[PDB]
Formats: structure tokens, C-alpha cells, sequence
């Protein structure tokens, strides 16, 4: 009888730490963007930086990305907790405005406008076989970093002699017209393990022959989260079909808004005394290592600049057991 | 209180040059859209014009006031920030908004380039100091009216931006609600 | 039909903000401490600071407070999130243990022990009536804030000439033995507002004739967030049966642990552009001090001493009516 | 098993002491008298001061008022219990005789006598729109606060140029005359706090434009009882119709018996060593001012004749919300 405090029977033991320290909280963070796809030839293609973890939560339009610390404010915090995860990423294209520079000509006079009628398309496409593995800027250009969201990232598909038209290699090819609908696109992430530090120009997490989704090196005589099982995504782009004109291909140019979104699941301190920011540098659990893992896999960044991105999706010919849920394993090192 | 925006009709500029012979005229294809923007979550609090032009009060009903959204250094797109955005192109219906005042209390006098009553972090909805010793109506609870705006996308051309016009009915409806003298004597 | 992108009928409208910055995520800090009370008189009384915001989240025993960022790490973040609310709080008694100098003398060679048999009680004290509205420590003795959680603060409470014993004046008093159940006590807030800032040894919100919830001087020609209904915690306290001896008074010493919780909630920044980082200072919207309103009223502190504490409970002689569930009001300010 | 008081298990706990100091006592104070109001012309009226506390539970009558202390006895010790409010007031006129001094002349020989038909009358006015808002004594007369309860107030309503007849401008005006039945009046007050301290010539708590009903200065950084929502008295009024005659205007006299009731609840000191004498001085709630406090306006009076009255009725074209129930709020003050 009692609560256990008596002399006799059942021991009165104290309240639980663990309840408080395991529950999840989910956050997210969206954001939009207008998009403006200005002189691209049908070999050259827009890349879409979708896999990239700075994509969804740091905004870099225009000026923005010149200016600091232009991460968003739900995640400067997930740096605050302990442990975030990023669990689904996703980002829509709406509202497609296509113009033309036919009209436009050296001596002027006449500046763009939308197409006559709203035949012409733009391709949105999805490579599900990896015909890209790897993507590079065009010779002349460059990818900055702080130009991620507005869309100017021009890639161009060559083969030795052969001028790729993008379309035609890659698996799924949206043709995507004035007025139809918003293309929604999205990814879930199912990871066992959490991240403590900030993703740092990282994709984000996947499992491929480029990559994987965690990103410190295991150590020897104990146990180790590990990635296993093929989850990644399908490199993304947007090009214009070729249409021939009096000279040289026609002069197609899109608009579209673009709406990201990054769901975060973040987690916090342990409760009681070992929470205590005094104590807790050397209270601090020696498993976190054990379920909190940084970032896998970055991207290559010189300077400013993106030099390539890698792509690497879940592809469809891995066996189908290789390629369920869970997207780490803890796993022994010796 | 409340007003429609109705019939919208978007011209475009491309063709005009300072050479002229060719004026504007409607788009191309319908594609392009106005953005009616509604601040719910109040990015902008307080509105001013842009550094050349000016408000006049003379000139309200037809919309000519222009808020420049600007950064320190940054230029923000206003679509981006506002929580509701309405793309609103040629031949969609037209876009209705109301806004429901219920006030405890009623007025005596005209209200003279007042906003229409709202309780606010920016403006209460009663007009007079209340004074000592004895009760007085007192606005309470927050009800406002969320910053309506009109923008339109950022298309680039050969130069600069694309040229956006835009037409629309503006009808707008106050309800009134009024109250006549004591009887008798 | 469709989503609306198309020329006529109804207009395709970008994702809602709101949604995200409106969730309310909750929170706990819990602690846990071990209590021991010497050398207290009849007279004297132990003061359990429990309606300070400061005893809950920070810890404060022997050394601990003596060093630095004391505060529990889920506090230290919750100034991270852009609002924070108290919520709930609480605290338990538990397993305790009475001993008795009684065998000491100045000789020594004795010292103390648990009393001989579990007769004894220490006395858990509910002040509903307010006899002391504020409490003073002793003429020698003074308050250390880096002493809090473990219970030294002794205030004497004494008529012009007459000594009072604070079991007889106070309404709720418990008299806890050797074995009983541990005491359990709890306080719950409803704010309709939520807290900005860090509490910096701020009472935990109350609205009393002592204090009120709500820190920030409203301002003229607008509506401001003001406390409303007296909602208020009684003044706790610990003190011990006068017993006399051969020489004075009977040498009780107590011993019990304190697990104090307090429970947050939190809410975090605003979706889209506005949430950047750079770009919030100036978007930071104007209207969060309609519902961000910092803390009401402050413990009296004088270097790192406390001078005073306030209890002002919700009093059952004010009107039920007014006793009632939210602790502000929207009203304006001419 | 048991009340508590072994030493495992529940903890035994003392009685309480709020029950019984929340018991609210209920009590009247009622008056009768009888009322003679003579050479009332048309234009001036009859102000019955029944908005006035003083009215009910003091009785000033011919050569009582001269004499002192005529409150009744069950008001004095209504100061000898901590708290007292008023809650309902009412009075009745009944048995209304009506004279003539039509037959009267300097020569005399005759007197006044009732009027040779029941036909003529007495108006009882109530103004519910306020047509007066502040009303004063005739230019030579003046209004005794010793003459309350005989109802000798005598104002003139008089526009710039116009003598405004009483009964045309006020809402109800009953006409009654001699037979019909006793006439009714009652006010209730449902207030949210009490009193501690005399009315002392205080209008009967009133929430108007003219009047609050909490009387104390609210002070700073906590929270106080505050006046809200607009209950108010109409401006009760005695007139005779104009009548004209050979000479000036018909001679109408009035007799009725005045029977005011008042109906205070009272409630009683803290129970414990709390409410001992010796110590209640200084272990008296500070909360006190939080529940309790005193009147809100006062009637004008210099030496100890009245200035002026005024009214201020819940008037019918407030909104429905606020003329409920509650006269009072407990609202803090910054
Ligand atoms: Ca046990
Ligand atoms: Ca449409
Ligand atoms: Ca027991």
C-alpha cells in the first residue's frame, strides 16, 4: 500500500528522465521563390539542386544569399536541440509563364512576351536510371552557392560527339504547359540515427554509389551507426524541347514560383541534472555517438561555387529487399 | 466592410519602345497573373511610399500607392513574404474580401480619414480618452484587418523586367448600421 | 477544375504560413535534489521559494550555483524558439527522513540519529489566507538565490511581542512522518500570452495584489496584452512541532528529496522569407507584442540575495467569477 | 486505514479555515416613513434620492437627521464584520392622499383638505434615457442630507427659455392616484468584491458615466478590482400634473408612506490564530485590497447640505454584452 515509501514492500524510485528526453517534435521550414529560366538552349539543361540539404532551408535568391545567414529561424534553433532530423523534402513548381526573345533582335524596339499560344512546354524531368551521375556547370559558367534556389544552374548533356538533348535520356519527362497543374515533388527520409551539428552544404541524406547518409567515420571495439539500404533521390532538371527557327533554336524562357519544403523532427535535452548546461559538457552521454551521427555526404563547394552535384536516387533495378525503409544500421566496427 | 477586385485585364508594354508606333496591349496568352497578397502574419506593420512618389488621398480609390518591400540590402519580392498569395489572372472570378466589425459601441462623428475601427499593437478601435472617475468604452480583444496588396512576378526580359499592366473593377461595399433620437420631449 | 493554375475560374494561392508558426510544442524540465533542514526552532520556518521561475529550471545546490549557467539546457533553448510559455509547475516531498541532535552535546562523541521512533513529523505548511504576504529571512541569516533549491531560506514570523508558531496561523498544514507518502504539489497556469525572453528570477506568473503576470508597461493608442483574474500561488512552507526538552526546544533536522518539474510550452518562428535570419530583424512582425509580453514581476534581489519573497495566492474570498481560467486580457491602453 | 496520523500513508492534515471565513451572512436594514410634499408647482419635482446609500440605512427625518448616529444598528455592526456589500435596494410608496389648498386663502378660516375627487394624481417619473443627468436644488432652496427619507428635494428642469414640465421629457411616468396600488421599486447589485469600510454619504455602488462603483486608486504593478460593464439607477422623480385654476396652478399636496429596504451581505473574519486581535493587524491579508474595496462615489455634499444629484442609469442603448451581470473586474494596473 502507499506510494513505496514505507518501510516495507516496494521500493519508491524516482521519476523518469528517459519520456521527456525521447519525445519528437516536428518542425518545418518552407519557403517560395519566383524562378526565371532565361536563355537555355535544348542541349543545355537547368539542374535542380533538390538533393542538396541547403536547398529547402537557406533561402539564396538574388541578393540574399550575397547578404549572412540567410538559414531560416526554425533552424538556427534545430542547432539549439540536441538532435534534428530531416525526414521528408520536398518542393513544388507552379504557375508556369513562358516568353519569347523572337521579337527580340539587337536593334530592339521589341522586348520579350509570353508565347502566342500555349503549346510550347517545359520538360521537367526526372532521371529514376542515373543517366547523369554526376552533373558539372557548363564550360563558361559557374554554380555559385548563394544562386541555389533561382534556378540558373545550366548543365550540358554531351556525349563524345553528341550533343544530348536531356528529354530523351532521361526516364520520367514531364511536359509541363501554361496552365497546368502545380508539379509537386517530394522525398521521405526514414533514418535510424539523428544529426547534432549543422548539414553544412551537405546533400541531403541518401544511401547511393555516390553517397551515403551519415557522416562520421566508425571507430574501432565498439558499435557504429551505418548506412544500409539504398534510399536517395532522382536527379531533377528542367530543359526546353528543341524548335528549330529561321536561325538557331527557338528563344523559350520560363517563370515559375518555387515552393520548398523541409520537414525537420528535432529532439531535446536529457531532463534532470545531466541536462544542466554546467554539468552537461562531462554529463554528456558517451551513445550519443551511438544514435547522433553529423552529416554524410557534402557537396563539393569551392569558394562559393558548386563545382558538381551528384545525384544517385533509389534506382529501381536493386533488389526490392535492399531497398525498404530504414536507412541505417548500428553495426560494429573492430 | 469589403471590396471585390473583378475582370481582370493584364496589358503588356514589350512592344512599346521610345520609338513608339506600337502601344501596349493585352497579353499574349493569358499565363500571366496579378498577385493579390493578404499579410496575415504582418511582415509589413506599417506602409510607406516609395521615395519619389507620394499617397494622395485624392487619388485612394483608384490604386496607385506603391510601398517599396526593401531589406537592408535586399530587395524583397512581396509574394514571397505575405502569407496569402492569390494568383489572379485574365478570366478567373473575381476575388471577394470582407471584413466583420462587431463594435460594443457606435459613433457620433464623421469619421475623417480614420481607418475603419480595429484593435491592434497599431491602432484601437475607440477614439476617445476615457477620463476619471466613472466607466468608459474601452476597445478590447483584437480584431483587425490583414494588409491587402497588389504585385506582380518578377519576369526578366532582354532588359530589365517584364511589363506587367493590369486592369480590374474595384467594387467596394461599407455597411452601415444607424441609430435616430431619443422620443418625447 | 485543377488546382487553379489555369486562366479561369478559381486562383491557385500559395501554402499557408500560419499553420506552422501557430503549433505549440511542449516541453518539461525536471530535477531532482536532496533537502536537509537543521538547527530550525518552532519559531522559525522554511520558506520553499516554489512560486519563483528560477527554482524549477535552474539548479541550485551547494556548489552548483556558485558556478556558472546553472539553467537546464531545455531552458537555454527555449530562448532559442521566438515564445515561451511556463505552463504547469510543480513539486514533490518525498522520503523523509527526521534525525535528532538530541544526543548531541558540545562534549560530542554522539552524534545525531534518525529519531527513535517515527512519532515525530515535519510540518508542510499552505498559506491560503496570506497571513504573511511577504516573507523576510532571519535578522542574522540572509537568502542566497545560488542556495535556492535546497531549502536554507528561514524566515522567523513574529507578532509585536509574540513569536507566531506558522502551523497555527496557516491553513493547509500537513504533518508529514517517517513513511508517509510523498507530497505532491502542483500549480497550473493558463496565460494567454506567451514570453519572449529569458525569466531572469521572475516569480512564475501570477496575478495577485503582490504581482502581476504580465512584464511590459503598455503603451499609448493600441491594445496590449494585460493580466486579468487572479490566478496566484500560496505561500509553501516547512517548519517543525514545538517540542520541548530538558533545554529548550526538541532538535528535529528533516531530510527529504525535492523533484521539482516545470512544464513549457514553446512555439517557433515564422514560416517563409520572413523567418530568414537576415531578413527578420526588419519583418519581425510588430504585433508580437500583442501576444509576446516578456515577465511580469521579479524576486527582489540585491547582489546574489534574495531580500524578499511575495506568495499572493489565488484567495477563495475573491469572487469565483473572477477566479476563473485565463490570466490576461487583449485591452487597450489611451 | 486511520485519519492520517500514523506514520505511513496519508499525511493528517489541520481543518480548514477558509470554509467559514467565505460564509456570506445576509441581513436587511428597513425603514418606514411617512412623505408630505406640498406647493409643488408643475415645473419643479420631487429628485428621490434612492441611488443615494445613506436613503435605505439611515433614516433622516424631521428631527431624527438633527439628532446623531441615526444609521441603524444592523449597519453599525456591518463595520464590525471585515467585509459587508449591499446587493439589492428598493423602497415603496403606498397609500397616496392627496389635499387641496384650493380652498386655503390668506384669510384662512379654511384649511387644506383631500381632494373632492380621486381623479387628480401624482406622477412617479423614471428617467430611463437620463434627460437628467445632474440634477440640483430650486435657486432659494437647498437639499438637507438630515431631510433625505421626507422627500422635500425639490429641483426646477428648466431649458434656456423653458420651464420643462417633468412628466413629458421622462420615459415611464406613472400617474397614481389615491387607491391604486403601493408602487414598487428595486435595484439589485451584483458586484464582484465588498466593502470594508462606511458608505458614508456614497451613492449606492453604480456603474455610470457619472459613477463608478469600486472607490480605491488602483496602484501600481499588480492586480486590482476594477468597475466594468454599466449598471446603473434611473433618476426617480415625484411631480403633479399641471392643472390650471382661476389663479397660477392647482393646489396638489401628496401624502404616501416611504418603506426603503436594503438588503447587505455581510461576511466575517479569518478563522485561526489569524483572526486573533492582538495579531490580526499585522497577519491581516494583504489581499484584503484585492476583494475589498470601500465606495466608489460620493454624493456632493458641503456642511450637510447636498449639491447635487446625480443618476446615470444603465441606459437601454448600451450594448446588450456589456449591461450583464458583473459589476466588477479584477484588472491589473501598470
Ligand atoms: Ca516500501
Ligand atoms: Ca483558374
Ligand atoms: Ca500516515
Amino acid at each position: 500500500e502507499g506510494d513505496g515509501s514505507a518501510p516495507g514492500g516496494s521500493v519508491w524510485q524516482t521519476t523518469d528522465y528517459i519520456a521527456l528526453s525521447m519525445v519528437v517534435y516536428r518542425t518545418a521550414i518552407k519557403l517560395r521563390n519566383f524562378v526565371n529560366i532565361r536563355g537555355l538552349t535544348p542541349t543545355e539543361m537547368i539542374v535542380i539542386p533538390w538533393n542538396v540539404m541547403r536547398f529547402y532551408c537557406e533561402y539564396n535568391t538574388g541578393t540574399y544569399g550575397l547578404s549572412g545567414n540567410v538559414h531560416h529561424k526554425n533552424y538556427s534553433m534545430l542547432l539549439a536541440c540536441k538532435a534534428h532530423r530531416p525526414t521528408k523534402v520536398g518542393y513544388t513548381l507552379s504557375n508556369l509563364i513562358l516568353t519569347s526573345d523572337e521579337l527580340v533582335s539587337t536593334g530592339g524596339t521589341l522586348g520579350t512576351t509570353t508565347t502566342f499560344n500555349t503549346s510550347p512546354y517545359m520538360i521537367h524531368s526526372i532521371d529514376d536510371q542515373q543517366c547523369l551521375s554526376k552533373v558539372y556547370p557548363k564550360t563558361d559558367t559557374v554554380w555559385p552557392v548563394s544562386s541555389m534556389r533561382e534556378l540558373d544552374y545550366v548543365a550540358s548533356t554531351v556525349s563524345g560527339d553528341n550533343a544530348i538533348i536531356p528529354s530523351t535520356i532521361f526516364n520520367k519527362n514531364r511536359y509541363w504547359k501554361q496552365g497546368d497543374d502545380a508539379l509537386h515533388f517530394s522525398h521521405d527520409l526514414d533514418l535510424g540515427f539523428w544529426f547534432g551539428s549543422d548539414y553544412g552544404n551537405a546533400y541531403v541524406p541518401q544511401n547511393n554509389d555516390s553517397m551515403n547518409a551519415v557522416g562520421t567515420i566508425p571507430t574501432s571495439k565498439h558499435i557504429n551507426v551505418r548506412g544500409v539500404n539504398n534510399r536517395g533521390m532522382a536527379g531533377h532538371y528542367l530543359s526546353f524541347p528543341p524548335i528549330r527557327t529561321n536561325d538557331g533554336q527557338f528563344k523559350l524562357n520560363a517563370q515559375f514560383t518555387l515552393e520548398t519544403e523541409i520537414e525537420f523532427e528535432f529532439r531535446l535535452w536529457e531532463q534532470g541534472v545531466q541536462g544542466i548546461n554546467s554539468v552537461h559538457t562531462n554529463l554528456n552521454p558517451a551513445n550519443d555517438s551511438l544514435w547522433i551521427q553529423s552529416y554524410g555526404s557534402l557537396v563539393s563547394i569551392t569558394e562559393s561555387k558548386i563545382n558538381n552535384i551528384q545525384f544517385g536516387p533509389t534506382c529501381p533495378r536493386v533488389d526490392a529487399r535492399n531497398k525498404g525503409g530504414k536507412m541505417s544500421m548500428l553495426f560494429d566496427h573492430h
